[PDB]
């Protein structure tokens, strides 16, 4: 639909995702997206590994969205991502100490879902934190 | 502002990139306002600082061009993703130049008033070229 309705389902799976509510959090994602990073096509499996090895180190993380903009079928957003230093990063032993990194996502969209899926991710915060 | 005032935005956003690949400074400064703020990894920063990063920047990264990836422009707002390339020909961090290309990738966004951008935000992934360092 319209690229207010592509915002809104942005701005709800972010919500979904702080709350805990799963339904939510993968609600408008397409089963077949393609995502990027780096200007490289991440093969989900590869993505799924980032994921897993992230939310080990940081399980309670948290997504600040600083700004959402939508036109057509795109949508992009920059967030604040924050989290505790939980579980062991690159074997690093947890500090239990707040870290934080810095994104910028782009979504394209058919039919309501997400198709295509580009992220622009800042760790060194976090790096220099480890 | 009006309606097809994103499109106009946008538009000055392209027009600026081409004019940096080109050469011609003043086909980007002229767009931006004295005033402006930016802001990076959620604070401002000052716009003597930003003039000193770029300085450093471009003393390491000389020959730096601007691929975008994508613009999309809604209300007062303009964002870009931006493939960033260059030669390292010049000390970065003190590290004597390799002379061989290195590429970051940043997404930026822009607030326009009356065409010119007076707030500025970006994220920048610096860790491809860091690994070539």
């Amino acid at each position: 639909l319209t690229a207010a309705d592509n915002k809104k389902r942005c701005l709800e799976m972010v919500d979904a995702w702080n709350r805990g509510e799963l339904g939510g959090v993968t609600a408008h994602w397409s089963p077949d997206v393609v995502h990027h990073s780096e200007e490289r096509i991440v093969p989900n499996e590869e993505m799924v590994l980032r994921m897993e090895s992230g939310l080990t180190a940081f399980p309670d993380v948290r997504l600040d969205v600083r700004s959402v903009l939508a036109e057509d079928d795109r949508v992009s957003m920059r967030i604040s991502v924050t989290a505790t230093h939980k579980g062991p990063f690159m074997d690093i032993a947890p500090t239990n100490r707040t870290v934080t990194w810095h994104t910028a996502e782009e979504f394209r969209f058919v039919d309501g879902k997400v198709v295509e899926h580009w992220d622009v991710i800042n760790y060194m915060p976090m790096l220099r934190e480890l």
